[PDB]
């Protein structure tokens, strides 16, 4: 079964055969579409077929399907599985797996870069302190003095699910959020719960509007531990506007390295519960979501006041106007400090090309429209006009419950 | 099976049960989501008619009543003998209001029950069709105090006698391809403007020529009719700060009136059912003015603003887009023609969602369409999870007539 998708700005049509290789479930049925829903221990029983299917893709990509290298590895994995209940990936397989999980991330607009991923193998790690060291090296390599590089560090896979490695932070770099007695919130409101935990676990909080959270790291199912990233490793950018000289006085800054650290990486049935990864920011992530969401830094008003905008009627589009300048400022600041960043027009255009290239060479490109489309200026970016099929390939990056909700405290 | 939807900006959770009455299909499966695809007999008819009449008689608290049971038999009887059946005016209005209610792609559904329904089922000719449309236009415009309306022509019979309005909207601007290879006026209408000339329209070949109506009655050949200008309210677009803006030569019409959809009620098919509300600002400002496949004026406006169009990263497209939309809302409000901004509209829809969960157990909605084409995440519907499914009575798309019409 072939499936066609159409771009309504260019009339270009594309055919998807790739969706046939999709195993996992979407959350939709023929009677309901859940495409706007954010969120719609494993036995030898089902592991080898997962292992086989993965190793089969692997060997096709290296053009060795059916070869002796292929069959012996299939056999080797099998024996390791019924003997030891699990198995270990070669380095070559891990790398491949990581690249492809990225490649299959239908919510990521930056996948054009997917082949250029630096994979760090932390599968020999045993302690939190070990984890800290690995992470710092990640933050340094990926940061590269502002010329950012894509990277992922991969810690040991899950075993019985009682010895998980986890990074409790949702991102490696992120600002504290303090709930005040008067109900207001100092810093980033998203991180309030996580800030509290840190404080409880012994973190001494400066209590400012931009405090870099400590890392809270869990190795082998043990209680997590705190570590303070060397400040000299944390690239930050002061935010200023190129025309408005009062903008700098808003006292805003942001960090350069966007690094997701709470997802689960699945390769051939293997589950890697600690797999922090990092690219570079698309402007709107900071400019629109981080700064302007009502549940985040919410600087819309305070910015709009200083702009002297008609704030009396929403039909003056003061909000829309302010949003744009803030985003302009974010891009300006980063380029001025030579820290890698991409604007939403640039990124979306690249993605369309990437996506086209992927139908040609791969027969499809899973993509979540709800997420691919930028959160401002939607229809003047080409992805808005782009039909997109969403499905789930493996390897994959999956969500996983917050570890404070599951962890068994040793004490 | 009993679903919950979460707003991620307010933590409000609504439970959806209404979806369990969904009848038609979405085109999605368990393996593939198509939520961003634009378009995914007597034995057939009676069950259809029953489902409708049941929910109708339930809505009027006479479910199971004799009137209910009687009507069920009465309609059953007619289907058996005529192969079709006809709707009572009460049923016709309820069906219409409810088709709008179920329109998961329409952000303005909070107004759903204040729909004026015009029964035009006694229409026989295109000339008659013109008269009804003109009356609809005039009523809904209301000198600029817009009122929602639908005018409903006779239902399909054998598919040979279909009524159709060929225009996609009652009021649209023509589009002409130049020898220049460029496109003057509205590119979305190039092919329709063609057929208009092909049927005999004398195009003034301007940028903003109001298209004529091309009406088809009882399956006959369609006929051209020009809407009396004095019934077509237009707004000259000026910016409330840029005086150079007026020289851009921009204007838009006030009445947004979809005319190409198919209205399904209790199995019956109304292939001609023009309906109209009032514009959300971005419909014109973002989509009509700035889509690349449309009037595409962004460059010209940016040039006029003297913005560094050298790099995408100056967000100059973004900057202009805002001003242009300010202008549109400005012009309409200055001429006292009803218009709603994307902020008020989406806020209204959030409220409507909460009422619908509370009074009906849910609200089908298509996120890809409800989120406005600008400033997505600063409207509240962005952080609102929505479930999409198709309820009936319904507005469905249907093929353009020039591909179907037996000439
Ligand atoms: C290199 C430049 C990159 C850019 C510009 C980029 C862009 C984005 C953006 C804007 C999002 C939306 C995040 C949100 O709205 O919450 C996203 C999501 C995502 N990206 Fe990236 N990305 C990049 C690199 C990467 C890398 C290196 C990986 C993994 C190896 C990756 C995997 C993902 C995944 C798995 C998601 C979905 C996360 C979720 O569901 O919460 N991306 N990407
Ligand atoms: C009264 C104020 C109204 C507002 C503010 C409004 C708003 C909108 C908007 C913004 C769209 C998106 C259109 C697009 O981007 O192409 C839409 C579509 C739609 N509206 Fe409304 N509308 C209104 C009245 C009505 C009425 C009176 C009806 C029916 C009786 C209706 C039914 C629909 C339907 C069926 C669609 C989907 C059409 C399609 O799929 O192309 N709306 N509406
Ligand atoms: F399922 C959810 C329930 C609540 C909140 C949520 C927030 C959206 C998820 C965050 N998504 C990742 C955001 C992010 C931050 C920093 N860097 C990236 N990033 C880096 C490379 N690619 C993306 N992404 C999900
Ligand atoms: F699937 C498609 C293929 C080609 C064009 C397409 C355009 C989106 C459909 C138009 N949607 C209606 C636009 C419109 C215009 C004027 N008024 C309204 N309107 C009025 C009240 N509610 C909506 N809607 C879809
Ligand atoms: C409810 C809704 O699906 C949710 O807010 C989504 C919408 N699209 C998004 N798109 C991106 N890139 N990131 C997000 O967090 C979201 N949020
Ligand atoms: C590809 C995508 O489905 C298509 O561009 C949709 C996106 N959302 C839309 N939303 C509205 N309101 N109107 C539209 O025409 C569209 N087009
Ligand atoms: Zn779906």
């Amino acid at each position: 079964r072939f499936l066609k998708v159409k771009n309504w700005e260019t009339d270009v049509v594309l055919t998807d055969t790739l969706h046939l290789k999709s195993t996992l479930e979407t959350g939709c049925t023929e009677h309901i579409c859940m495409g706007s829903i954010m969120l719609p221990v494993r036995t030898k029983d089902q592991l080898f077929p997962l292992a086989k299917e993965f190793l089969d893709q692997y060997y096709s990509s290296i053009k060795r399907f059916g070869s002796k290298a292929h069959m012996d590895r299939l056999e080797e994995v099998n024996k390791e599985i019924e003997s030891t209940s699990t198995y270990q990936l070669k380095d070559t397989e891990l790398i491949y797996g990581a690249k492809h999980a990225w490649r299959n991330a239908s919510r990521c607009v930056g996948r054009i870069q997917w082949s250029k991923l630096q994979v760090f193998d932390a599968r020999d790690c045993t302690t939190a302190h070990g984890m800290f060291n690995y992470i710092c090296n990640h933050v340094k390599y990926a940061t590269n003095k502002g010329n950012l590089r894509s990277a992922i560090t991969i810690f040991p896979q899950r075993t019985d699910g009682k010895h998980d490695f986890r990074v409790w932070n949702s991102q490696l770099i992120r600002y504290a959020g303090y709930k005040q007695p008067d109900g207001s919130t100092l810093g980033d409101p998203a991180n309030v719960q996580f800030t509290e935990i840190c404080i409880q676990q012994g973190w001494k909080a400066p209590r400012g509007r931009f405090d870099v959270l400590p890392l809270l790291l869990q190795a082998n199912g043990n209680d997590p531990e705190l570590f303070q990233i060397p400040p000299e490793l944390v690239l930050e950018v002061p935010i200023r506007h190129p025309k408005f000289d009062w903008f700098k006085d808003l006292g805003l800054k942001w960090y350069g390295l966007p690094a997701v650290s709470n997802m689960l990486l699945e390769i051939g049935g293997l589950e890697f519960s600690a797999c922090p990864f990092s690219g570079w920011y698309m402007g709107t992530e900071i400019g629109v979501r981080d700064y302007c969401d009502n549940s985040r830094y919410n600087i819309l008003e305070e910015v709009a006041k200083k702009m002297d905008l008609d704030m009396r009627k929403t039909s003056s589009l003061w909000k829309d106007q302010a949003l744009v300048e803030i985003n302009i400022a974010v891009l300006y600041s980063f380029q001025s400090d030579k820290v890698t960043i991409v604007d939403h027009h640039s990124a979306t255009e690249s993605f369309i090309k990437h996506m086209e290239n992927e139908y040609r060479c791969r027969g499809g490109c899973p993509a979540d429209w709800v997420w691919i489309v930028p959160p401002m200026s939607g229809s003047i970016t080409p992805v808005f006009h782009q039909e997109m099929l969403n499905y789930r390939l493996t390897p994959s990056f999956e969500y996983q419950p917050d570890p404070w909700n599951t962890h068994v405290w040793k004490g």
